[PDB]
Protein backbone atom coordinates (compact mmCIF):
# COMPACT_ATOMS: atom_id res chain seq x y z
CA UNK A 1 0.00 0.00 0.00
CA UNK A 2 0.80 3.14 -0.60
CA UNK A 3 3.21 5.51 2.66
CA UNK A 4 0.27 7.91 3.07
CA UNK A 5 -3.21 8.72 1.46
CA UNK A 6 -5.58 11.59 1.97
CA UNK A 7 -8.46 11.46 -0.05
CA UNK A 8 -9.64 14.92 0.58
CA UNK A 9 -6.16 16.46 -1.59
CA UNK A 10 -8.41 14.87 -4.69
CA UNK A 11 -11.50 16.64 -3.22
CA UNK A 12 -13.42 13.55 -2.77
CA UNK A 13 -14.42 14.95 1.16
CA UNK A 14 -16.89 17.27 1.81
CA UNK A 15 -16.67 20.08 4.04
CA UNK A 16 -16.89 19.36 7.86
CA UNK A 17 -20.12 19.55 9.10
CA UNK A 18 -22.22 19.98 12.62
CA UNK A 19 -24.42 17.52 14.40
CA UNK A 20 -25.55 19.54 16.55
CA UNK A 21 -26.44 18.61 20.38
CA UNK A 22 -27.69 15.06 19.01
CA UNK A 23 -26.19 11.51 18.87
CA UNK A 24 -26.90 11.53 15.02
CA UNK A 25 -23.09 11.37 14.26
CA UNK A 26 -24.03 7.49 12.88
CA UNK A 27 -25.96 9.80 10.03
CA UNK A 28 -23.09 11.84 9.59
CA UNK A 29 -20.32 9.29 9.57
CA UNK A 30 -22.34 7.36 6.84
CA UNK A 31 -23.76 9.90 4.93
CA UNK A 32 -20.03 10.77 4.29
CA UNK A 33 -19.20 7.81 3.56
CA UNK A 34 -21.83 8.13 0.88
CA UNK A 35 -20.91 11.86 -0.58
CA UNK A 36 -17.48 10.36 -1.13
CA UNK A 37 -18.73 6.73 -2.82
CA UNK A 38 -20.27 8.75 -4.89
CA UNK A 39 -17.66 11.43 -5.52
CA UNK A 40 -15.40 8.85 -7.09
CA UNK A 41 -17.91 6.55 -8.88
CA UNK A 42 -17.44 9.86 -11.62
CA UNK A 43 -19.68 11.99 -10.10
CA UNK A 44 -19.96 15.33 -8.35
CA UNK A 45 -19.39 16.26 -5.32
CA UNK A 46 -22.64 16.43 -3.62
CA UNK A 47 -23.95 17.54 -0.17
CA UNK A 48 -26.01 15.16 0.80
CA UNK A 49 -28.74 14.54 3.89
CA UNK A 50 -28.24 12.99 7.29
CA UNK A 51 -31.81 14.25 8.10
CA UNK A 52 -32.74 11.68 5.84
CA UNK A 53 -31.60 8.93 8.25
CA UNK A 54 -32.37 10.65 11.32
CA UNK A 55 -36.04 11.27 11.00
CA UNK A 56 -36.55 8.45 8.73
CA UNK A 57 -34.80 5.37 9.39
CA UNK A 58 -36.43 3.35 11.88
CA UNK A 59 -33.49 0.81 12.04
CA UNK A 60 -31.90 3.14 13.82
CA UNK A 61 -32.57 5.59 16.86
CA UNK A 62 -32.23 9.51 15.50
CA UNK A 63 -30.93 11.72 18.08
CA UNK A 64 -30.52 8.76 20.43
CA UNK A 65 -27.65 7.05 18.23
CA UNK A 66 -27.49 4.44 15.83
CA UNK A 67 -24.88 2.07 13.42
CA UNK A 68 -23.78 2.50 9.81
CA UNK A 69 -24.78 -0.67 9.31
CA UNK A 70 -28.35 -0.17 9.57
CA UNK A 71 -27.95 2.79 7.93
CA UNK A 72 -26.78 1.60 4.01
CA UNK A 73 -28.95 -1.33 4.90
CA UNK A 74 -31.68 0.78 5.64
CA UNK A 75 -31.10 3.05 2.41
CA UNK A 76 -30.75 0.16 -0.15
CA UNK A 77 -33.56 -1.53 1.39
CA UNK A 78 -36.40 0.53 2.64
CA UNK A 79 -35.11 3.56 -0.18
CA UNK A 80 -34.33 1.32 -3.09
CA UNK A 81 -31.21 2.65 -2.56
CA UNK A 82 -31.68 6.11 -3.08
CA UNK A 83 -30.01 9.36 -1.16
CA UNK A 84 -31.36 12.84 -0.93
CA UNK A 85 -29.23 15.89 -1.48
CA UNK A 86 -29.05 17.99 1.63
CA UNK A 87 -30.72 20.78 0.12
CA UNK A 88 -34.10 19.45 -0.39
CA UNK A 89 -33.54 17.54 3.27
CA UNK A 90 -32.16 19.89 5.26
CA UNK A 91 -30.58 19.15 9.04
CA UNK A 92 -33.30 20.13 11.36
CA UNK A 93 -32.12 18.55 14.23
CA UNK A 94 -29.73 20.66 15.88
CA UNK A 95 -30.99 20.79 19.58
CA UNK A 96 -31.55 16.49 20.18
CA UNK A 97 -34.42 16.69 18.59
CA UNK A 98 -35.21 15.29 15.17
CA UNK A 99 -38.40 16.55 13.17
CA UNK A 100 -40.86 13.25 11.92
CA UNK A 101 -40.36 12.23 8.21
CA UNK A 102 -41.55 14.07 5.05
CA UNK A 103 -41.66 12.19 1.88
CA UNK A 104 -41.99 15.08 -0.51
CA UNK A 105 -40.31 18.08 -1.17
CA UNK A 106 -36.76 16.49 -1.90
CA UNK A 107 -34.65 15.80 -4.25
CA UNK A 108 -32.10 12.05 -5.29
CA UNK A 109 -28.46 13.31 -4.92
CA UNK A 110 -27.04 9.56 -5.08
CA UNK A 111 -27.35 5.46 -5.14
CA UNK A 112 -25.71 2.79 -3.48
CA UNK A 113 -26.96 -0.45 -4.09
CA UNK A 114 -25.08 -1.89 -0.84
CA UNK A 115 -22.29 -1.72 1.16
CA UNK A 116 -19.28 -3.76 2.50
CA UNK A 117 -18.42 -4.78 5.86
CA UNK A 118 -14.39 -4.87 6.03
CA UNK A 119 -11.78 -7.54 7.86
CA UNK A 120 -11.17 -6.03 11.60
CA UNK A 121 -7.62 -5.93 10.91
CA UNK A 122 -5.64 -2.19 10.11
CA UNK A 123 -3.75 -3.20 7.29
CA UNK A 124 -6.38 -4.18 5.05
CA UNK A 125 -8.64 -1.17 6.06
CA UNK A 126 -6.03 0.57 5.27
CA UNK A 127 -5.21 -0.74 1.83
CA UNK A 128 -8.84 -0.70 0.83
CA UNK A 129 -8.89 2.37 1.96
CA UNK A 130 -6.67 3.52 -0.70
CA UNK A 131 -8.03 1.36 -2.98
CA UNK A 132 -11.37 2.41 -2.58
CA UNK A 133 -12.03 5.70 -0.40
CA UNK A 134 -13.06 6.70 2.48
CA UNK A 135 -14.51 4.48 5.06
CA UNK A 136 -17.38 4.84 7.79
CA UNK A 137 -15.58 3.89 11.38
CA UNK A 138 -17.18 2.96 15.07
CA UNK A 139 -14.40 4.51 17.55
CA UNK A 140 -14.48 4.87 21.21
CA UNK A 141 -14.53 8.72 21.53
CA UNK A 142 -14.10 9.03 25.12
CA UNK A 143 -10.88 10.41 25.33
CA UNK A 144 -11.25 12.74 22.41
CA UNK A 145 -13.18 16.02 23.97
CA UNK A 146 -10.18 17.15 25.08
CA UNK A 147 -7.75 16.56 21.67
CA UNK A 148 -6.88 20.23 20.53
CA UNK A 149 -4.34 18.29 17.92
CA UNK A 150 -1.57 16.16 16.83
CA UNK A 151 -1.16 12.66 16.53
CA UNK A 152 -3.51 11.20 19.80
CA UNK A 153 -1.67 8.37 20.80
CA UNK A 154 -3.29 7.24 24.43
CA UNK A 155 -6.80 6.75 23.26
CA UNK A 156 -9.28 5.25 25.57
CA UNK A 157 -10.30 2.21 23.86
CA UNK A 158 -12.74 -0.05 25.58
CA UNK A 159 -16.60 0.98 24.25
CA UNK A 160 -17.64 2.28 20.78
CA UNK A 161 -19.58 5.65 20.91
CA UNK A 162 -18.87 7.58 17.71
CA UNK A 163 -18.89 7.38 14.15
CA UNK A 164 -17.09 9.16 11.69
CA UNK A 165 -15.08 9.13 8.28
CA UNK A 166 -11.49 7.51 8.08
CA UNK A 167 -10.44 9.97 4.36
CA UNK A 168 -6.90 8.55 4.53
CA UNK A 169 -3.80 7.67 6.78
CA UNK A 170 0.24 8.12 6.78
CA UNK A 171 2.53 5.53 7.57
CA UNK A 172 5.54 7.04 6.41
CA UNK A 173 5.51 9.78 9.86
CA UNK A 174 7.42 8.86 13.27
CA UNK A 175 3.91 8.08 14.72
CA UNK A 176 1.92 6.07 12.02
CA UNK A 177 -1.73 7.34 11.73
CA UNK A 178 -5.18 7.53 10.61
CA UNK A 179 -6.49 10.55 9.43
CA UNK A 180 -10.27 10.95 10.63
CA UNK A 181 -13.02 13.21 9.71
CA UNK A 182 -15.18 14.78 12.45
CA UNK A 183 -19.16 16.00 12.41
CA UNK A 184 -17.98 18.40 15.26
CA UNK A 185 -17.63 21.80 14.14
CA UNK A 186 -14.10 22.71 12.25
CA UNK A 187 -13.97 24.39 15.37
CA UNK A 188 -13.15 21.32 16.85
CA UNK A 189 -9.40 19.27 16.65
CA UNK A 190 -7.52 19.81 13.69
CA UNK A 191 -9.89 22.07 11.93
CA UNK A 192 -12.85 19.51 12.16
CA UNK A 193 -10.09 16.68 11.97
CA UNK A 194 -8.53 14.29 14.12
CA UNK A 195 -5.46 12.06 14.07
CA UNK A 196 -4.85 9.29 16.05
CA UNK A 197 -2.57 6.81 15.82
CA UNK A 198 -2.05 3.67 13.24
CA UNK A 199 -0.71 0.05 13.96
CA UNK A 200 -2.35 -0.25 17.60
CA UNK A 201 -6.12 -0.06 17.43
CA UNK A 202 -6.30 3.03 19.12
CA UNK A 203 -10.03 3.75 19.93
CA UNK A 204 -11.66 0.15 18.28
CA UNK A 205 -11.21 1.53 15.10
CA UNK A 206 -10.63 -1.57 13.18
CA UNK A 207 -13.50 -2.24 14.96
CA UNK A 208 -16.65 -1.69 13.14
CA UNK A 209 -15.41 -0.90 9.43
CA UNK A 210 -18.18 -0.23 6.51
CA UNK A 211 -18.49 1.46 3.41
CA UNK A 212 -21.03 2.00 1.15
CA UNK A 213 -21.12 0.72 -2.06
CA UNK A 214 -22.22 2.90 -5.28
CA UNK A 215 -22.00 0.16 -8.13
C1 LIG B 1 -28.71 -0.44 21.02
N1 LIG B 1 -27.60 0.49 20.81
C2 LIG B 1 -27.60 1.79 21.47
C3 LIG B 1 -27.55 2.94 20.50
N2 LIG B 1 -26.49 2.81 19.57
C4 LIG B 1 -25.47 3.82 19.46
O1 LIG B 1 -25.56 4.78 20.20
N3 LIG B 1 -24.35 3.73 18.52
C5 LIG B 1 -23.32 4.78 18.41
C6 LIG B 1 -22.51 4.59 17.16
C7 LIG B 1 -21.27 3.69 17.27
C8 LIG B 1 -21.26 2.46 16.43
O2 LIG B 1 -20.89 1.22 17.05
N4 LIG B 1 -21.00 1.03 18.39
C9 LIG B 1 -21.10 -0.31 18.92
N5 LIG B 1 -21.08 -1.36 18.11
N6 LIG B 1 -21.22 -0.52 20.31
C10 LIG B 1 -23.87 6.25 18.46
O3 LIG B 1 -24.86 6.59 17.77
N7 LIG B 1 -23.27 7.24 19.29
C11 LIG B 1 -23.95 8.56 19.22
C12 LIG B 1 -23.60 10.06 19.36
C13 LIG B 1 -22.70 10.56 20.27
S1 LIG B 1 -21.73 12.02 19.81
O4 LIG B 1 -20.39 11.87 20.26
O5 LIG B 1 -21.58 12.10 18.34
C14 LIG B 1 -22.45 13.49 20.46
N8 LIG B 1 -23.70 13.46 21.02
C15 LIG B 1 -24.29 14.56 21.53
C16 LIG B 1 -23.57 15.78 21.49
C17 LIG B 1 -22.29 15.81 20.90
N9 LIG B 1 -21.75 14.68 20.40
C18 LIG B 1 -24.51 8.50 20.67
C19 LIG B 1 -25.92 8.93 20.88
C20 LIG B 1 -26.23 9.62 22.18
C21 LIG B 1 -25.57 9.22 23.36
C22 LIG B 1 -25.85 9.86 24.58
C23 LIG B 1 -26.78 10.90 24.62
C24 LIG B 1 -27.44 11.31 23.44
C25 LIG B 1 -27.16 10.68 22.21
C26 LIG B 1 -26.57 1.62 18.80
C27 LIG B 1 -26.73 0.38 19.63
Amino acid sequence: APAAVDWRARGAVTAVKDQGQCGSCWAFSAIGNVECQWFLAGHPLTNLSEQMLVSCDKTDSGCSGGLMNNAFEWIVQENNGAVYTEDSYPYASGEGISPPCTTSGHTVGATITGHVELPQDEAQIAAWLAVNGPVAVAVDASSWMTYTGGVMTSCVSEQLDHGVLLVGYNDSAAVPYWIIKNSWTTQWGEEGYIRIAKGSNQCLVKEEASSAVVG
